[PDB]
């Protein structure tokens, strides 16, 4: 139900081994990490989580971008990249996370299918 | 197929259905001529648009006909046309999407040129 | 004036006015302590959000409230909330902008470092 | 001054300077007219590109040389050209600012209109 598409904006291909981190706010308004993962070569995480672990409610997702940009040997703006947002998984709905980056810019933007 | 596009809409969080695109390839003399029409499908993308014979290496054109989007979508848009314009390298088994992400005053056109980093 | 910013409407192309923002500044045990809000103006920026002396060198989070924005524009939008987290180095009257292109479903961060 | 840019370079994090960019005008038979050239400045900008009177409505591109841009950065760029292409409409004093943020094998186009 959540997927992610990271792509390099420098080199035109995804962006693999980014490292994430998916978290679930709690009521008292902190955060409850859910899953952990890396990007494969495609910019991709499969099986990051399932439909029972992914109800209703505000999720963060935090991408390590930082260290990507290190280990291609330029250095980044930000410390990472946060994509905060509100899941109504009700029936079918999916989400896709896309991000696009560039040693000082991203561009984070969500595909949420129908039921 | 040695061409493929991927519109997403910024406002819905959709892919961008119904996109109408042309493709031209720069001639010779300077010009362009027209290779193929599309209209993308509900995933925001054409399958085979063209083949690889008609895919040498050259300049092409690809423009995708935002300004009828947006007014089909009962909003107002800046742009009159997107354009992608690149010189395409489709040896080594080279394959292009074009990524473009739609919004009524504004567009980013991103390239895909492997389906894995490197 | 050493961190600016520039928001624009992706929709409307217009700069996006009175859109609430904090800024925080990570503390030595990890956790975010908060040194200005602000409000954007008509043209999309704020003045004067903070000075010199209190942008010493460190990480900075400044967190904008586009859902509120979209809301009231009465757009249906997807992020709660949009973070820009960067280390800073202002030490030499360095200018940092941070650039915000927003839609209800996509923004794009960008910074301009003088 | 009623058409301005603003460039970026999202790789550098800074204003993206001598750009090459051409403006033309679209004419009545659907081709197209060349009004103006410039180069930006180191702060992403041309001032005093065209004048109120040479900008009445209609149809203008504005063609920005980025492959010669990334080529002398050392990078391998994507686009041949970056192209924006919109129909101006200035009644009422409405300026227009063209932002473009450039990545090797990405670009975001906008626009700015204000009433100044």
């Amino acid at each position: 139900p959540l997927m992610v598409k990271i792509l390099d904006a420098v080199k035109g291909t995804p962006a693999g081994s980014v490292a994430l981190k998916v978290s679930q706010k709690t009521a008292d308004g902190g955060w409850t990490q859910i899953a952990t993962g890396v990007t494969d070569a495609t910019g991709e995480i499969h099986n990051l989580i399932t439909e029972q672990q992914f109800p209703a409610g505000v999720y963060r997702v935090e991408f390590d971008t930082k260290a990507y940009w290190t280990n291609q040997g330029s250095t980044p703006f930000h410390e990472v990249a946060e994509v905060v947002f509100d899941a109504h998984p009700e029936g079918h709905r999916h989400y896709t996370l896309a991000l696009l980056l560039s040693p000082f810019s991203y561009t984070t933007t969500a595909v949420v299918s129908s039921v």
